[PDB]
């Protein structure tokens, strides 16, 4: 029955480090007969501010401006920005999404972050039944891929940074388990820049490896004891 | 000293929630006799994307353009785009930094993500080495005063969202804490949409008797302990 990617990516340099581990899952995912689709944020000079341009024609209380409520009404009544529809509309095709991205202050970097913000709006990823196991967006798979400044051991329980865990909550739990996804382990390719060149190439080649039987992994147990706990 | 405060501030709506929090802040503050200033960055349209826009230099390698490297150089030369510059100068001179913001999955807005991300560059806000208790902001304060949807109930440790402190880690510590800030205790207002007219009042009002007596508050121990407990 074929199976579609999509791929949020977001690195402004196609030679990067970040590009090269993007370029290595469309490679092996179009070689497996998956049907991937790629948003490439900064090509695409995303919008990653929540603002009233969100909605089209008029607003639901213009004396008041709420994005939420907004936003929400805006999705019902078909009436969003088309930069959000067509995010959505690949979003819902979907049954696996790859978020491709360097860590940014233990987090996404803002025009990513601007995508989650905008893209998924309640009515599309979540509503009040449908959230964390009911949540909109149940029976996709999401996985992040992730490349950080630090070395493996500075992300550490005892470390100064903390366990890489630490971090991933409110991007796997707070977002990804909220909009109904089972979330697959985070691919976590630590410090490239310090290389080295036969080293970067193992971490891409690892990456390349591992799709390869992605669709045989089990999702994580997305939980507060999986994230902090012992 | 008196003091100078920095209120960087991100909501769409100035008769939100909060922007009643910003003015009462603004209020007790200039009160006091404290120097306050505002980058309210919806109004200043400000903006969030990490670009090779930000820096107006010869790059340092304009075959491969790494956001970082690029940064730094730039701030150590002085090419750096000037909406940058203006708000180190705002940092520079502040004893205390609040942000005022609602939560959006479990983080900032986009627009203030691209603040931090933007804006504390290493050069200026840490070093290597220069970070954490070394950061380069050592000496400052900082505050988050956040909203959120959900109520205290649902972001305990046995709610649906778990401990409201699980997701203040990226923000106080991967980013304030890695700066040099001493963090002060968190202002978090709840679910102020769901609560009374009442209850709104009093969460205000307690924002503003709490800013009374800010100068004399001790910083939390900003390490996992305090974050995960327990
Ligand atoms: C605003 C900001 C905030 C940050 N916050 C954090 C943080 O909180 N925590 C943290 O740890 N880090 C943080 N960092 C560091 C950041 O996460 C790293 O800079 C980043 O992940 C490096 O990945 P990259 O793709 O940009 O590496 P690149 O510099 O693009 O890659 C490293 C090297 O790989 C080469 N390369 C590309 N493809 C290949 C290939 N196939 N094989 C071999 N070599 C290849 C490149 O040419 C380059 O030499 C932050 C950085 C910034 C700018
Ligand atoms: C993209 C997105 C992501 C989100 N993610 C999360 C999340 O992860 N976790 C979570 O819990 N929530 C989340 N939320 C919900 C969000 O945090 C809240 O909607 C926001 O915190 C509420 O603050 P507000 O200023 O917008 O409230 P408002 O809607 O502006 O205020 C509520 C009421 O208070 C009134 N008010 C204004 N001033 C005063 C005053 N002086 N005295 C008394 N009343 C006053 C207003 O008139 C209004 O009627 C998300 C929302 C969005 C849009
Ligand atoms: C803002 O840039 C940051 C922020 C960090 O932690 C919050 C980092 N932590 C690390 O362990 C290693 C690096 C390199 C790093 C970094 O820059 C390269
Ligand atoms: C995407 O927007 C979100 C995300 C959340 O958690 C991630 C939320 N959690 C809550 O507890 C309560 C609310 C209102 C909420 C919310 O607003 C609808
Ligand atoms: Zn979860
Ligand atoms: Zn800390």
């Amino acid at each position: 029955a074929g199976k579609k990617v999509l791929i949020v990516y977001a690195h402004q340099e196609p030679k990067s480090f970040n590009g090269s581990l993007k370029n290595v899952a469309v490679d092996e995912l179009s070689r497996q007969g998956c049907t991937v689709t790629v948003s490439d944020l900064y090509a695409m000079n995303f919008e990653p501010r929540a603002t009233d341009k969100d909605i089209t024609g008029t607003l639901s209380n213009p004396e008041v401006f709420n994005y939420g409520v907004e936003t929400h009404e805006a999705y019902k009544q078909r009436s969003l920005a088309s930069d959000i529809t067509d995010e959505q509309k690949k979003v819902r095709e979907a049954d696996l999404v790859i978020f491709q991205f360097p860590l940014y202050w233990f987090s996404v970097p803002a025009i990513l972050k601007g995508w989650m913000d905008r893209v998924l709006c309640q009515g599309f990823a979540f509503d009040i039944p449908g959230f964390y196991d009911s949540g909109l967006l149940q029976g996709k798979l999401a996985l992040l891929s992730v490349t950080t400044g630090g070395t493996a051991e500075m992300y550490t329980k005892t470390g100064v940074n903390g366990d890489s865990r630490y971090f991933l909550w409110p991007l796997q739990h707070g977002t990804l388990h909220f909009c109904g996804f089972k979330v697959l382990a985070p691919q976590i390719s630590f410090a490239p820049e310090i290389a080295s060149e036969e080293e970067r190439k193992g971490m891409v080649a690892a990456w390349s490896q591992r799709l390869q039987t992605i669709w045989k992994e089990e999702p994580i147990p997305c939980t507060a004891h999986w994230h902090f706990g012992q």
